[PDB]
C-alpha cells in the first residue's frame, strides 16, 4: 500500500501532483486481477487531470511516493519487489493506458550483490524513485507510468487464490517532453493485461526462497 505524491524535475519538486498531473487513484489499495483495466493506470486511470509535468528529454524524473502521510514509511517493508517504469504517447485525454502502447524506459528488480530489492531501495531513499527521460525522445505529450509490484503473496497466484498474488501499485503521470533533437517514438506497444500473465515466473514468485535472481515481467529496457 503506497501511492505517489509528487515529481521533482532535475532535483526540483513540481508540488502536490495528485489529481493535478498525477491520475491519484482514491486510494493505496492494490490491484491484483491481471484481466483488470485499471492494472495499467489505476482505478482512475481514464479520468484526466489538468496539468502535465514539464521536462526535457535527457531530464532526471524523482517520482516521489508515501503510505499515508507525505515523508513517512513510504510502503510496508514485507512488499518487497521491482519497480518498472514505462512511457506512452499521450494519445486522448480520456485514454486509461490499456490496449498495445507502452514502452519500458527503466527497472529495477533484485540486486543479487546485496540482496536487495527495488523497495528496499525506495524506502531507505525515503519515497525517492529516479530515472531518466531518453535524450532521444521526440517531442510532446506522453503518459509515464511507474509501478511498485510487492511479492509478499506472490507465492499463489490471484486466479487460484484471490486472496493472494501479486500486489501491482501502478501510477500515470501526465508529462509534456520538450525536445533536445530527438525524434525517437517508443514502440515495444506492450499491453499489461495481455503481457502479464499468471504463468509469468516474476509474477507467480515465491520470494521466501533461496534464488538470486529476479526475472523482471515484460520485454527488456526500450533502445534504439
Ligand atoms: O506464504 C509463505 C510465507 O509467508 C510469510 O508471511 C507473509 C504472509 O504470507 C503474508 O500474508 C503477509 O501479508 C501481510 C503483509 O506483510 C502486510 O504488509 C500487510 O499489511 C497491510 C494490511 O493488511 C492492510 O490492512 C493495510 O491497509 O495495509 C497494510 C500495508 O501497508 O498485511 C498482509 C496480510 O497479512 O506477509 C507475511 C510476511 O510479513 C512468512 O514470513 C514465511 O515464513 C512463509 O514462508
Ligand atoms: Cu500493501
Amino acid at each position: 500500500h503506497t501511492r505517489m505524491f509528487s515529481v521533482w524535475v532535475n532535483g526540483v519538486d513540481q508540488g502536490d501532483g495528485q489529481n493535478v498531473y498525477i491520475r491519484t487513484p482514491p486510494n493505496t489499495d492494490p490491484i491484483k486481477d491481471l484481466a483488470s483495466p485499471a492494472l495499467a493506470c489505476n482505478v482512475k486511470g481514464g479520468e484526466p487531470v489538468p496539468q502535465f509535468v514539464s521536462a526535457s528529454a535527457g531530464d532526471k524524473l524523482t517520482f516521489e511516493w508515501y503510505r499515508v502521510k507525505r515523508g513517512d514509511d513510504i510502503i510496508d517493508p514485507s512488499h518487497s519487489g521491482p519497480i518498472t517504469t514505462w512511457i506512452a504517447a499521450f494519445t486522448s485525454p480520456t485514454m486509461d493506458g490499456t490496449g498495445p502502447v507502452w514502452s519500458k524506459i527503466h527497472e529495477e528488480g533484485y540486486d543479487a550483490s546485496t540482496k536487495s530489492w527495488a523497495v528496499d531501495k525506495l524506502i531507505a531513499n525515503k519515497g525517492m524513485w529516479d530515472f531518466t527521460l531518453p535524450s532521444q525522445l521526440k517531442p510532446g505529450k506522453y503518459m509515464l507510468r511507474q509501478e511498485i509490484v510487492a511479492h509478499h503473496e506472490s507465492d499463489a497466484t490471484f486466479d487460484k487464490n484471490p486472496k493472494r498474488g501479486a500486489q501491482f501499485y501502478p501510477s500515470c503521470v501526465q508529462v509534456d517532453v520538450k525536445g533536445v533533437g530527438g525524434d525517437a517514438v517508443p514502440d515495444q506497444a506492450f499491453d499489461f493485461n495481455k503481457g502479464y500473465k499468471y504463468s509469468d515466473p516474476g509474477i507467480a514468485f515465491d520470494m521466501y526462497t533461496d534464488f538470486d535472481s529476479y526475472p523482471i515481467p515484460g520485454p527488456p529496457v526500450w533502445d534504439a
